[PDB]
């Protein structure tokens, strides 16, 4: 046993790709919040569990708080719920079992929950010709958009 006050800190970097993972991102939503994962296949693909993490449960699928565990998932969404939150913080755990045993768990990835831009209407009615007034703008006030189609 060489446990002592050494501050060596060995490092285990995270390797780069050619094996299965999942990920979590949140994209292509409509104006309700939710959240979404992506995951790459294998032989034989086994449980995969979330949590949240912090002093009080910022969102859940459930009433209260929930983990939503899936057994052999590729590619799915799920919702949340509300509080005074920007950015929360996901703890995914994947029991691969590719192998005999591999895993992958406590990806604490902390993803972000927060409409990008800002949309108001502004209607104006002539005699039977109706036309939109649709003043853009971005929800934060530091971070700027850009865009590509409307």
């Amino acid at each position: 046993c060489k446990e002592s006050t050494k501050v060596l800190v060995k490092q285990a970097h995270n390797l780069n790709l050619g094996e299965y993972a999942l990920e979590l991102k949140s994209v292509q939503s409509d104006a309700l919040e939710s959240l979404q994962v992506e995951v790459e296949v294998q032989k034989n693909i086994g449980n995969m569990k979330n949590l949240p993490v912090s002093f009080s449960m910022d969102e859940i699928q459930a009433r209260k708080r929930y983990n939503t565990p899936f057994e052999n998932v590729r590619l799915e969404y799920y919702l949340l719920d509300q509080i005074t939150a920007f950015d929360l913080i996901i703890k995914t755990s994947f029991t691969k079992k590719n192998d005999q045993g591999t895993f992958g768990e406590t990806k604490k990835v902390r993803i972000q929950c927060y409409l990008q831009l800002s949309v108001s209407v502004e209607d104006i009615f002539k005699k039977d010709i109706f036309f939109f007034k649709f003043l853009l703008n971005s929800s934060v006030r530091e971070e700027p958009v850009i865009l590509y189609s409307s």
